[PDB]
């Protein structure tokens, strides 16, 4: 059930969640304790899964998990999480949050991204590991 300490919080958007929270899912599931959150369980339907509540995100999760895709910045849902995530606090731009996505975006980058650790499929052949280096990132302590 919903406890009090998080690791981390899952951002994602509606054009492709599918995708974001199979990675999410598996990052849990991993060896290490690792407990990330979204922003409700309507968008994730069939069974129960983890999800939290976007108020206690800066008080119980510790850092963010940003999913910056074409399909998520055509939407106006990246718009509220960017002005949220690039003014979010004084010094943390990418200190808590990072950046992710399936491919290149075709379009415009948000002010969130810029060019902080962004996890883009470029040689997941090779590159695959990039899931430990989120899921160590996300519980390292």
């Amino acid at each position: 059930h919903m406890p009090e300490r998080f690791d981390a919080f899952i951002c994602y958007c509606p054009s492709d969640i599918q995708f974001v929270q199979e990675m999410i899912r598996q990052l849990e599931q991993t060896n290490y304790r690792l407990k990330l959150c979204v922003s409700d369980r309507d968008v994730l339907p069939g069974t129960c899964v983890w999800s939290i509540a976007s108020e206690l995100i800066e008080k119980r999760c510790r850092r963010m998990v940003v999913v910056v895709s074409d399909d998520y910045l055509q939407s106006k849902e990246c718009d509220f999480q960017t002005k949220f995530a690039l003014s979010l606090s004084p010094g943390a731009h990418q200190k808590r949050l990072i950046p992710i996505k399936y491919k290149a975006m075709k379009k415009e980058f948000p002010s969130i991204l810029r060019f902080i650790t962004v996890c883009d499929y470029t040689n997941p052949c090779t590159k695959s590991w990039f899931w430990t280096r989120l899921a160590k990132a996300l519980s390292l302590p």
